[PDB]
This record gives structure tokens, sequence and C-alpha cells, in this order.
């Protein structure tokens, strides 16, 4: 599939930058005929078949086929696409609020956390509902509209790593964050919409406590504790926590994918359905 080939300059002024990573850049810009504001994320496209520089066309495609299948109120759309020799340039939805990540570092009460949770869950819960795997869930993927409120709405950002999951597993060349991925990515078995539920009880124990619940000093470590099941709740962190809260999170750090709650399951526990 080709995109828009035009130069984006053209038609789009950038202006802040709002985050960099491996491969990409994003900018706030600004579309000419609209004023209508925008994140261009330059994704640096490989120069050779073999190369471990860029990404490959296959894996921007699919990014891209995914975010054109998205229309929900708690994930990022996709408004344009163009592309030149070096980048595949991705003209996404604007949000303004930060990553989860830095709003965390800033100080969360169950209310609080159950607040954020409650929207990543309904956003997880219309991508499982059309077998799209995420594969990448972490605060630093959670953006916040604005975080000047008391409640501030969220959007997930960052399908680099998501997969349509048409035959219920996938197994591919996957891998996140150490932190954060199940332990069937750690040992590299076939992946599903359970991954995603691993992640978001990581997401949740840290919500509740500032801590993280595998995190060894080197990745080995963490990776090694993901596999084994080694996380506890401790007592100085959640001690004024519920067991409801506990119990939640219990049901989703579970190896067996199998055991583990569905996203199904996670908005019928009862410390989330109302
Ligand atoms: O940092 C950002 C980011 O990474 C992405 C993003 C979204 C979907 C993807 O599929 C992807 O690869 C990247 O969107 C953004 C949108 C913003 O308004 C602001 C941002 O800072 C980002």
């Amino acid at each position: 599939t080709v995109f828009r080939q035009e130069n984006v300059d053209d038609y789009y002024d950038t202006g802040e930058e709002l985050g960099s990573g491996q491969f990409a850049v994003v900018k706030k810009c600004r579309e000419k005929s609209t004023g209508l504001q925008y994140a261009a994320k330059f994704i640096k496209k490989r120069r050779t078949k073999s190369s471990r520089r860029g990404v490959s066309r296959e894996d921007i495609e699919r990014e891209v086929s995914i975010l054109k299948e998205i229309q929900h109120p708690n994930v990022i759309t996709l408004h344009e696409v163009y592309e030149n020799k070096t980048d595949v340039i991705l003209i996404l939805e604007l949000v303004a609020g930060g990553e989860l990540f830095d709003f965390l570092a800033e100080k969360l009460t169950e209310e609080e956390a159950t607040e954020f949770l409650k929207q990543i869950l309904n956003g997880v819960y219309y991508l499982h509902s059309l077998q799209i795997a995420h594969f990448d869930l972490k605060p630093e993927n959670i953006m916040l509209l604005d975080r000047n409120v008391p409640k501030p709405r969220i959007k997930i950002i960052d399908f680099g790593l998501a997969h349509k999951i048409d035959f219920g597993n996938e197994f591919k060349n996957i891998f996140g964050t150490p932190e954060f991925v199940a332990p069937e990515i750690v040992n590299y078995e076939p992946l599903g919409l359970e991954a995603d539920m691993w992640s978001i009880g990581v997401i949740t124990y840290i919500l509740l406590s500032g801590a993280s619940p595998f995190l060894g000093d080197t990745k080995q470590e963490t990776l090694a504790n993901v596999s084994a099941v080694n996380y506890e709740f401790e007592d100085e962190y959640f001690s004024n926590t519920s067991a409801l809260a506990k119990d939640f999170i219990r049901r989703l750090l579970v190896k067996d994918p199998k055991k583990r709650m569905t996203i199904q399951d996670s908005l019928q526990h009862p410390w989330i359905k109302p």
C-alpha cells in the first residue's frame, strides 16, 4: 500500500516535539488548510531488505492498517499518512496532556486509579472486540487529553507492535518492554489478547503503589521475574489498598494465559463493575 507522496511541509507546519524513540520522532503540527492541530509521527524506513535500522515496510503497513480501523474515544485516531524516500509520516490525533507515565511521576487513590483504568479497559475492550492485540501497553503509551482536570481523559497510543489476531494467537517476532510483557512474550510462545491483560495488571499495580511489580536491576532479571511470576504486594505500599483491588491484580498476573481474566472479565470484576 502506498501513501501520499506530496511534501508534508506543503500541507502542514510543525512545531513542538512531543517525543522521540528508536526510529521515530513525533512533532506537533498544524494543517494549513483548516488550522486544525495534529501530531505527526515520522517513522524511519529501512534502506535495504536486511537492514536492522529503520522500520520494515511490512511493519509500517500493519500499524497503519490497524490505525485505520480504529474509532473510539479512548484510542488515538489516524488522520492521514504521507511518505517520502526516508520516512512514513503518520498524521495522528493531537493529545496535549502528556504521558500517564509523567502524570504518575508527579504523585493515586483507588478512585483516581480506577478512573484511569476504566478508560483503559474501555479502549482495550474496543480493540479486543476487533481482535486487535496492542502488545505494548504501559504508562508511557497512555496519553492524557488535559492533565489539569481532576479526572483526566486518556487515549491509548503507539500501535507499533499491534497485531490482528484472527486465529486466536500469533507467533512472530513480538517483544515489548520487559517490565510490562507477559510471560508468554518472555518465553517466545504464541501470543494472543491475553498478553494485553497481563500488561493491564502491571499498569494497575503501578497506578496503586508507585512501584513496578517485576522490575529487577537488569533487563534479564526483570524478564526472569516475569516468567516466574515473581511479584508480591508490599505492605508498605498496599497497606491501605483494598483487598478487592489486590484481587483484580492477582487475577491478571497469572502465568497461564487461559486462566487470566479476559477484558470482559475485567469489566465484570467487582472492583470495576458498578
Ligand atoms: O508520542 C506520541 C505517539 O507515539 C503517538 C503514536 C500514536 C499511534 C501510533 O500507532 C504510534 O506509532 C505513535 O501518537 C501521539 C499523538 C499525540 O497527540 C502526541 C504524542 O506524543 C503521540
